[PDB]
């Protein structure tokens, strides 16, 4: 056997601390999944009071969705091209760290206190640099097995992604026509087509490189602060009791374990009931969720612990742990199941063929060609 890493649920690290993100750069992912450094597909939010008084259905048109591949969108093809450019025009190596998406961190930072979900990740070490992806196996078993997911859960993600649809615009609201807006809930919905942001943040000693799809803005670009003005869209059944307040608030807490890593202030969520109706809406703030979570009169003392501390703590435990765990030239795979349930496993693969065939299944050959040209420059 490798020598094994076993991360314990329970480490923490007490003097971790999130920077402040900022946007470095963006992205649109079109049809045939080539990523374009503009912001063709940043859409502008608008839904008035109107909208939500006309029960507007959220299920309409499921028949004709579609799909994306799972590699093709978890690929780092963008996130490694924006690099290429901010590397040309900047003339220098950049001083970020761990180079990745936002789901993973996403995942990895929520898995403590929100675990049904099993995942096997690859780690590369290029260049000084760290580059996580979903591990290619796990990606087509993931599609094998979701391939037998009924029609329920296809149901309620084309429900979010009608949403997503219905409540945006393709431009701002004075430069929009009357045709561009009754006639967005008889367009295509699906989920190449996409915008995306990178941005550079920090913890502890240190630099993460984030991509993540931005779903809109409030109003319009902001280019002196672009993250000010972003906002997340998210569906979720109507709350009727206990057990609907304890689902909403863990989806709650995983929602914004995903939107503080990229800095969005705002969240909008569409309160749906089981007929897929929009039933109501409303807004959270990013900052605001753990004070309101915690100070809440229907349960004010479920736990003296508040979730949120702690799961900084644990983001800054497992990213110094990931930091000074790996060394250079090396590729490592990490994981996390039902069976273990205390820890995570992280393990040093040493064959040649798997190492090159990860390696060339997780970094295209024209960064790896750039990257050469930069070395010799």
């Amino acid at each position: 056997m490798s020598k094994e890493k076993i991360l314990p649920l329970a480490a923490r690290s007490k003097k971790a601390m999130l920077r402040q993100p900022k946007q470095v750069a963006y992205f649109s992912r079109d049809l045939n999944y080539k990523t374009h450094p503009d912001r063709s597909n940043l859409s502008y939010y608008y839904l008035p009071d109107g909208d939500i008084d006309n029960s507007i259905d959220l299920s309409v048109g499921s028949k004709h969705f579609l799909l994306g591949d799972s590699v093709e969108l978890s690929k780092l093809d963008p996130i490694l091209l924006a690099l290429k450019e901010i590397e040309k025009e900047s003339g220098a190596k950049t001083k970020d760290r761990i180079i990745t998406w936002r789901g993973i961190m996403r995942k990895l930072l929520t898995l403590p206190y929100d675990s049904e979900e099993d995942f096997v990740l690859d780690v590369v070490s290029f260049d000084g640099q760290l580059f996580i992806q979903f591990n290619v196996p796990y990606l087509k078993s993931k599609d094998v097995q979701k391939q037998g997911d009924t029609e329920f859960h296809k149901k309620l993600q084309f429900s979010g992604y009608k949403f997503e649809k219905m409540a945006t615009l393709p431009k701002p609201w004075p430069e929009c026509t009357r045709k561009e807006i009754d006639s967005r809930a008889k367009s295509k919905c699906n989920n190449i087509e996409q915008y995306g942001a990178i941005v550079r943040t920090g913890i502890s000693r240190i630099k993460i490189l984030i991509g993540g799809a931005v779903a809109c803005t409030a109003d319009y670009y902001d280019e002196n602060d672009p993250l000010s003005r972003y906002i997340e869209l998210k569906t979720t059944r109507t709350i009727n009791q206990y057990k609907d307040m304890i689902a909403f608030e863990k989806k709650l807490f995983r929602t914004w374990a995903q939107c503080f890593l990229l800095g969005i202030p705002k969240i909008i969520y569409g309160f749906r009931d089981d007929n897929c109706i929009l039933r109501t809406v409303e807004e959270f703030s990013t900052n605001d969720i753990p004070l309101m979570v915690k100070n809440n009169p229907l349960n004010e003392q479920p736990k003296k612990e508040n979730c949120y501390m702690s799961s900084i703590n644990f983001y800054g435990a497992v990213v110094e742990w990931l930091n000074e765990s790996v060394k250079d030239d090396q590729v490592w795979k990490l994981s996390y199941a039902k069976r273990n349930r205390q820890y995570l496993v992280l393990k040093e693969v040493t064959d040649e063929n798997e190492k090159q065939q990860i390696v060339d299944s997780a970094i295209p050959a024209w960064f790896k060609e750039w990257r050469s040209e930069l070395r010799n420059s």
